């Protein structure tokens, strides 16, 4: 036989003192690996550690072969999850007797009904060998009728930890307070909701997801056949799959399988069927059992394509027939994890089978500030500042991301601490260091986000259609009681028509900042998209074009023939849309009448205030001192110019500069003397005034 | 040797002595499993649990290793059908001896003139493995009744059953009625025809079919003429084809093989038709075999395609030398499904091959109100206080839905009703909140139509209240497309049709399409939304194919209506004939709307703003026969109107009689009106914001800024062409 793989199974009875250190093998197995019943063998998750516990016979052969039974104070000590691998080793190195040892309270209990005339003689009991684990949870002690937790933290005198033997005279008992482990050797901490970010909504769906099969699945077999039990988790990449999976499977006392999906599927060899049915017997082998698929549309992509592969539709088939018979009775639930909803099986994804969708949303700045503040928390705060308002600011002043490797921005910020603290005190311990927010900022700067692949400061804004956009933006919102009683319908934007040059860009973005929200731009030329305004409601949606879909071509007038379904949909919900165009004259008739586009806004060229502001960003990667302009002339000259021109100004400059004289510490004159000579009059004003004209006509 | 698989049998004999408690096993496999003839082995389907039974030595030789022998009773445990793998384990445990157990025979009333002693000799001889599924004859001499059995309910003392060891002297059998088995223990309910039904013309043709050359071959014989050797199940998908594969099935004691898509084909040269010969030779093997193939399109292609290529042409000529060559023949029976049968190669579709096609239809009203009644009946007493009106209703509610859909309608109402329970009735016992009609009325949103997906789009959710017309045109509308439908046996015994077709020509603005889409909104029935340059394709002949399959979902999706949006924008180029696309167009549609093939359930609506450029062709009676004028509405329906938008101002506040401002809105065409009180109130929220009542100066400044928009050219186009035709 030659059993190399094992998994572990809570014992029942719920045994007290003897069930620690016990390994309950079978007499075939432990007859095989020489090992004697009264022996000590190393059990465990295979290269990682060992915990050191004491085989037994086994009792009757009931049990199968391949599991062997442990306690969960001993898996919780190296976090062995149910299901996990195990692998026995016949050496054995004799542990020391303890000595010194200390002991602490999981619970902030402290010094409470301290009798240890019991608690003493568990610790000797339970056939010796204590771990730094020890999670307590037999017999019923108490102080006033309320459960405690008992952790020997440190017993001080290629496992987990170097196994030592209670003994009741030869060592000292010490409590304290330390709600942890001691660090020293390095455990394995399970992870807990408070660790986890915010997520308040994604979590209330996915515990009740999880928990409405769980405990009551009789009464569902009862109503009726084939209870939901496909879990889907989707949304953007990074913002947490694996993390979730892994703190509801220790959370839960289930039993639980590592699915990855490439090492199920053997390639050329077709044995995906074999390995999956095997799978699913193993799970329904024990009545508490979860399900977890990673990756689930790479396994199984959509079969519309020819080149999924038969090996794809050979899963498939198996995957959709073992569902079919896995049971209705059955306490099974299955967790899937896919990177998109695109790249989802249209078969998988069917009523019946994966109803219960569970979507994970972009964090937003009151997410980021949660989980920051949470991550602070828990790494040791010793002398991290606090500082609420600099963590908003920090926030706020990031791009609106999802939650991927945020942790990687405080590593590389702690690694730039640590660098300017060596060279700033020549080497010296971590405590004297100090830590500051510039060089966070300037990590936060450089790693850049990576969602893609602006600020009212940075873009400047026009104070005439200001008060029209707040107007916009808060009475259909703010007061919809008004509208609702008075049956009247939402002014659903304006149109903007401007030259390419002008600050209708330049509104646009002051429009995204102000509003807050991110967005992602949709190009003229180029239904999907349009569905996903409504599914996340409170956005902003702009149009960079409209003239060329107003009258590729073919691209152009699939737009123009779904915007009639677009309004549609846009009637229910309106909140805000935007859109801009360069030529007015071709917009639709029908798409003038109120009710639509109550009102027409005219956009040119920046005003003073958005010019210098303009000026002064541009200008902040050079310096201003040395080069002794005002920020002011510079904006008089080219008023007329365009609303962009002086991007290139600045181009121009930096390039004349860097071939006049290579490296540069300022910026003379000449180089925007240059510049401003190089570009002149990039504008039209025919074109200016036949917007005019269109203007007039509106009304 | 290594056998990895082993395969169900039956006895050669009745084995009256050891019906249940043997399985004959190759003394060579047993001797290398390390198993003596007396120890327990499970076996069972792979993948579930296995069921223990005593090792038996094999019955010397020409006895196959890799089957094992069964009589009716230990595949009946696990709803084991001939021909399913099974898997071997030698890990055995001793059960507990059974006590206070109790017999009770399905479909049999409670009667004790059994003896109450001839049944325990048959337990006698069983030597334990007590299990609550047993299926027995019970001989003879009962009441005088050939068909009767007798069945094990359950026993009050890692395996499908629980095992117990029978002792005749603390037996204590008790006489109790039941219906099928026990649900606490989860075993395989075995389903008879349960499920299926609302297709009896064909449910019992299939059964004839499939019987008569298995278990009569001597007519076939005599006769001289060869027994029907595959036929063919094509239909809609989701129609429950592979629920009927799997019931023929279950219902038979065939040893069934089952290859589902494509499951057996890889690229690896030589293995599918490897396998296909091999699951051939193995049906071969035993005569009562049964072949059973899912998918037949997808693995075996019609040749004629440029893109099939090579491995599927050899897969499809090994499958035809396989059903009908020089050297295949046999007593066996091939099923195949599939969705499309143009797909299938037509020398697949042979006489030889496939002399019977069954066409899979859509379920009507009846087949749904039947299909409803049996999900609803699945769950028998103790709930679904719903009468048979409530039924009949939800199954009229539903015209495009497959059978399919209704299984997951239930399920979506179970699980509906589960979470409304958690909230006001503060998660109190569900064994008392039964089923209401609010919960599937609630569940009737957010499902879709197998077959009525892609071209669904969002339901609109406008009423009759909320529009505003003439009362002659909906009452002529309601009345040609109820009566047909309410009462269906007046024009059958009258013998007249449905119109089938209707034309709107007025001025835009003039309610044409809103007295359609309301229609379609309350009516329930499916709706279909052509738009008039969406099919504007510039490839020839995407448009006709776009309409043909408009046409087919429209025929294949029950009696409905087709409704065309701005269907002036196809035109004959204004003058004859010229561009070759547009004529097309037109062709196709006259063609689909009156052609060859005869349609009457679909019934075509369509609205044009100028019916000029619309042909004879096109107007002759049976396309567009009807025609209504659809001009401006009487002074009710603006006076409705207007109450209708003024409902939301605070009428008793303001007190205006708005009867002047009804004669001013008759002067204003639909949608102008509309307008002019949007703009009126646009412009009070921009002079002075909330105002508590509405004065006249708003309305004044809406009606000068908004001025004509409608010219009467167009209304005396539209009266000469209502009147010209005398
Ligand atoms: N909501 C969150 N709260 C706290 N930390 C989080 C959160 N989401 C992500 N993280 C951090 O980011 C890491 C990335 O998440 P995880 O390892 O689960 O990957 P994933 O997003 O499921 O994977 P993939 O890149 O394949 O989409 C986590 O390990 C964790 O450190
Ligand atoms: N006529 C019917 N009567 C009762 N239940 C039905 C009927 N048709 C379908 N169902 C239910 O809907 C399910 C869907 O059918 P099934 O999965 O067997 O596929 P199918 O309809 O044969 O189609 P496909 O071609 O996609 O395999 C069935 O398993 C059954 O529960
Ligand atoms: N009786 C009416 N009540 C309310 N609104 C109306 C009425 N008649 C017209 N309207 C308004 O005018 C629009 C056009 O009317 P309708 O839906 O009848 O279009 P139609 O006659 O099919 O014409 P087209 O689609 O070619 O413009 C409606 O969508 C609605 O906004």
């Amino acid at each position: 036989k030659l059993p190399a793989e094992f998994i572990t199974r809570p014992h029942p009875s719920k045994d007290h003192g003897k069930e620690t250190c016990t390994a309950y093998i079978h007499p075939n197995v432990l007859s095989s690996l020489e090992i004697n019943p009264g022996s000590f063998c190393t059990v465990g998750k295979i290269g990682e550690n060992g915990i050191l516990v004491i085989a037994r016979a086994g009792d009757e052969e009931v049990h199968p072969v391949n599991v062997i039974t442990l306690s969960t104070t001993i898996r919780s000590v190296g976090n062995l999850i149910l299901g996990d691998r195990l692998e026995l080793k016949k050496a054995q190195v004799q542990p020391p007797y303890a000595t010194k040892v200390t002991v602490g309270s999981l619970q902030g209990y402290n010094i409470l009904e301290c009798m240890e005339e019991k608690v003493i003689q568990k610790l000797l009991d339970d056939s010796g060998v204590i771990m730094p684990g020890m999670i307590f949870q037999n017999l019923k002690t108490k102080a006033g009728d309320e459960s405690i937790d008992v952790v020997i933290t440190d017993a001080s005198d290629f496992y987990l930890s170097p196994p030592f033997i209670f003994r009741k005279g030869s060592t000292h008992i010490t409590f304290s307070k330390e709600t942890q482990a001691n660090r020293k050797y390095n455990l394995p901490e399970p992870l807990s909701y408070a660790a986890v970010g915010g997520l308040d909504k994604e979590i209330e769906s996915l515990k009740s997801a999880i928990e409405i099969p769980l405990h009551q699945p009789t009464l569902f077999s009862s109503f009726g056949v084939s209870p939901p039990r496909g879990i889907l988790l989707h949304g953007p990449p990074g913002t947490g799959k694996t993390m979730l999976l892994r703190v509801v499977a220790n959370t839960s006392n289930a039993h639980v399988l590592t699915i990855n999906g490439p090492s199920i599927v053997s390639k050329y060899l077709g044995e995906t069927e074999a390995a999956l049915r095997d799978i699913f017997n193993e799970a329904r082998k024990y009545q508490p059992s979860i399900i977890f698929i990673d990756q689930i549309d790479s396994i199984a992509p959509n079969r519309a394509n020819d080149d999924s592969g038969e090996v794809e539709s050979r899963v498939v088939a198996t995957l959709l027939t073992l569902m079919d018979g896995m049971g209705a009775a059955g306490k099974v639930v299955v967790i899937a994890a896919t990177n998109r909803p695109n790249s989802v099986d249209p078969a998988l994804r069917r009523p019946g089978r994966f109803d219960q969708e569970v979507e994970i949303g972009i964090p937003d700045v009151d997410a980021r500030f949660d989980i920051l503040t949470k991550q602070f928390s828990r790494m040791s705060s010793d002398r991290h500042v606090l500082d609420s308002e600099a963590i908003k600011y920090i926030a706020s002043k990031t791009h609106g991301y999802v939650g991927a490797d945020l942790t990687a921005l405080c590593r590389e910020s702690v690694m730039k601490t640590i660098q300017r603290g060596l060279g700033t005190d020549a080497n010296i311990d971590k405590f004297s260091l100090k830590v500051t927010l510039k060089d966070v900022e300037s990590a936060m700067v450089d790693i850049r986000p990576s969602a893609m692949r602006v600020y009212w400061s940075d873009i400047g804004g026009q104070e005439e259609l200001k008060t029209k956009m707040k107007e916009m933006i808060q009475l259909p919102l703010e007061a919809s009681e008004t509208f609702a009683r008075l049956g009247i319908s939402a002014p659903k934007g304006v149109l903007l028509y401007g030259p390419p040059g002008c600050s209708k860009t330049l509104t646009a973005k002051a429009l995204a900042t102000e509003s807050g929200i991110n967005f992602l731009a949709v190009k003229g030329p180029e239904r999907e998209i349009f569905r996903k305004a409504r599914s996340a409601a409170p956005s902003i949606i702009f149009f960079d074009q409209i003239d060329a879909l107003s009258p590729t071509s073919a691209a152009n007038h699939v737009l123009t023939s779904l915007l009639n379904e677009i309004d549609g949909v846009e009637e229910l919900k309106g909140v805000v849309i935007v859109a801009a165009t360069n030529r007015p004259d071709e917009i639709d008739a029908a798409l003038l009448r109120p009710g639509r586009l109550d009102r027409h806004i005219y956009v040119g060229p920046p005003d003073v205030n958005a010019r210098l502001e303009i000026l002064k960003k541009c200008t902040k990667k050079f310096n201003t001192e040395e080069s002794g302009v005002d920020l002011h002339e510079l904006a008089d000259r080219t008023e007329g110019y365009s609303g962009a021109e002086v991007v290139l100004l600045c181009q121009e400059a930096g390039l004349a500069a860097i071939m006049e004289d290579l490296d540069v510490a300022k910026v003379e004159l000449r180089h925007f003397e240059k510049a401003f000579k190089g570009i002149a009059r990039g504008i039209t004003p025919e074109m200016l005034s036949y917007y005019e004209e269109f203007a007039l006509r509106s009304g």
